[PDB]
């Protein structure tokens, strides 16, 4: 398409993996290897997604995506990948997720950092730098259809000011591709 943001998917490395349940597991822990998780939760039926990153190898361990859990399973279920893959730190978007959940993560001892993606210009810094490493072969995530229509779907569009937004075509989502980008942030 005309309007697609990432213009680069064919350099896209593509891995195999294994589902398990809510989980894309392409590779389990490695512990000489350093993490961190992109984490974008779900309000009401909208898909909660954490994305695993392997910060050695730029990619992507794990993936593990949901909708109808509840606020507190949300937490859970990122706190325990985080354990899994050896206390791998959160990059959580917290813009928002609401009181229960920002206060569930300093409760739970969660190893995180907020990235609140609260403005067109700090969503396109995190899409732009995940595109940027994309394009130069960097990005490598589960060879999984929804996540790849996904990234092929998101795209750009103007607001009635002429002021630039990316968003999914359609009615589509988009929360698997700011999942990546999330974790994305932090490779160098
Ligand atoms: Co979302």
């Amino acid at each position: 398409a005309m309007n697609s943001v990432f213009s680069g998917l064919d350099m896209l490395i593509l891995l195999p993996y294994e589902r398990r349940g809510t989980r894309l597991v392409v590779e389990d822990y490695r512990p000489d290897h350093i993490y961190c998780i992109g984490a974008d939760f779900g309000k009401n039926q909208d898909y909660s997604v954490f994305s695993v990153l392997d910060l050695d190898t730029g990619a992507i361990a794990c993936l593990e995506r949901m909708n109808g859990a509840t606020w507190s399973d949300q937490v859970a279920r990122l706190k325990a990948l985080s354990e899994d893959y050896g206390h791998a730190y959160v990059v959580a978007d917290t813009w928002g997720v609401g009181d229960a959940i920002a206060e569930e993560l300093d409760a739970q001892g969660i190893n995180y950092t907020p990235l609140p993606v609260k403005s067109s210009s700090v969503k396109e810094q995190l899409i732009s730098n995940l595109a940027l490493l994309m394009e130069k072969g960097q990005v490598a995530v589960p060879n999984d259809k929804t996540i790849l229509d996904e990234l092929r779907n998101f795209r750009y569009y103007r607001t009635a000011s002429g002021n630039q937004v990316m968003r999914a075509y359609g009615r589509g989502h988009d929360d698997i591709v700011m999942s990546l980008a999330l974790a994305y942030s932090q490779y160098e």
